[PDB]
């Protein structure tokens, strides 16, 4: 059997999962981001406004912690947190085992985000040499100590109204997906990113770079590939911000499009739209965001796992793609 983690959806944006550390089983909410490799959880020490209103991690309380205290900053690109490292017991689903994390005690350089939304920490999906201080991922320690019986996780991600979803760990389990499951090889080391085709209509990008992250909440796209899109496509750009605004039901909005010799992904305007009705009537918000890697890259985030089922298999370094059934 498998150990499943219920994902809940919050305002249809983004989904969290809940795991403990301390063997006092102290609870926390998780952004569950396959782009990172560490886990952290606000401290008691915590020093600043963001933590207030979270769970917060008392290592005095838990027998199972080993101290650690050497000093580490954790940068994303939306912001940083600092703390130190320790060792506790983690539990996820079902399972445990000792695992080293960081003790956030300065969530400042990531506001206004942390705040704003209701996880207490981050929990690190992705590959070792990704992590800070060198830690072996939760999934393949997992298989390791064969607890599991596979080192791959999946995401069937949570529908607004129709479902909840569930990390899975350990197996594929069929009840999550309809159609064929498309294996696609990993083009690096330590990203879960493959090489596809990129279509928009007549734009294309040939075997383009195509991260599959769970902790982003829209597609990211190359900025000259992003112009060319919305050239003529009647949208308009939130001042300041790097957003853009449609009608609902404008006819132009294209469909991605993105293929290996393997299988075929496509993303319609109703997974990438989302309704902001209290702004205005009959008005979308496109998510998708323009960005430029160092190599022409797509992030293919949440509304591209809302449609499809996915599979992150460490073993046999690809990821798996099928559509998500509609309900369990
Ligand atoms: C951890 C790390 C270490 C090293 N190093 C240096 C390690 C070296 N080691 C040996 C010490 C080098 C790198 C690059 C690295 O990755 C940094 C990192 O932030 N990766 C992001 C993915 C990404 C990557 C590139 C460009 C855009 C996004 C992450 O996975 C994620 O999903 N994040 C951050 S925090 C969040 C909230 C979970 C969500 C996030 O920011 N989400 C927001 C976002 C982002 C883009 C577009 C829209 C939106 C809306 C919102 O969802
Ligand atoms: C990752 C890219 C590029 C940054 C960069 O060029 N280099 C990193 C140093 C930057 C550029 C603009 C940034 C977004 C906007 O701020 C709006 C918004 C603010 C909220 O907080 C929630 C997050 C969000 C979506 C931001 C996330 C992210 O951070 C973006 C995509």
């Amino acid at each position: 059997s498998n150990d499943n983690i219920e994902l809940v959806d919050f305002q249809n944006i983004m989904f969290y999962g809940d795991a403990e550390v301390g063997d006092n089983q102290q609870p926390f909410t998780f952004i569950l981001d396959t782009g990172s490799a560490n886990l952290w959880v606000p401290s008691v020490k915590c020093t600043t406004a963001g933590c207030l209103t979270k769970h917060l991690y008392d290592s005095s309380k838990s027998r199972t912690y080993e101290k650690d205290g050497t000093k580490v900053e954790m940068n994303y690109v939306s912001g940083t947190v600092s703390g130190f490292f320790s060792k506790d017991l983690v539990t996820v689903g079902n399972l445990s085992l000792p695992y080293k994390f960081i003790e956030v005690i300065d969530t400042n350089g990531f506001e206004p985000t942390y705040t704003a939304s209701t996880f207490d920490g981050i929990l690190g999906l992705g590959w070792k040499d990704l992590s800070i201080g060198s830690v072996d991922p939760i999934v393949v320690e997992l298989k390791n100590q064969n607890k599991i019986e596979n080192a791959l996780f999946t995401f069937y991600l949570p529908v607004h109204d129709k479902h909840t979803g569930f990390l899975t760990i350990g197996g594929i389990e069929e009840r999550f997906y309809e159609g064929p499951l498309t294996y696609e090889k990993l083009n690096h080391d330590l990203y879960w990113q493959i090489t596809l085709d990129a279509h928009v209509g007549n734009i294309m990008l040939e075997k383009a770079n195509c991260i599959v992250d769970s902790g982003t909440s829209a597609i990211t796209v190359p900025t000259d590939f992003l112009n060319k899109m919305l050239q003529n496509l009647d949208v308009i750009k939130v001042p300041f911000l790097p957003f853009y605004v449609t009608l609902c039901n404008n006819s132009k909005l294209p469909t991605f499009e993105f293929t290996s010799e393997n299988g075929k992904y496509t993303l319609e305007p109703e997974y990438y739209l989302q309704h902001i009705e209290d702004v205005g009537p009959g008005l979308c918000m496109l998510n998708i965001i323009g960005l430029d890697f160092p190599v022409p890259t797509f992030i293919l985030g949440d509304p591209f796992m809302r449609k499809y089922f996915t599979v992150f298999d460490y073993d046999n370094q690809s990821v798996g793609i099928a559509l998500a059934k509609k309900n369990l």
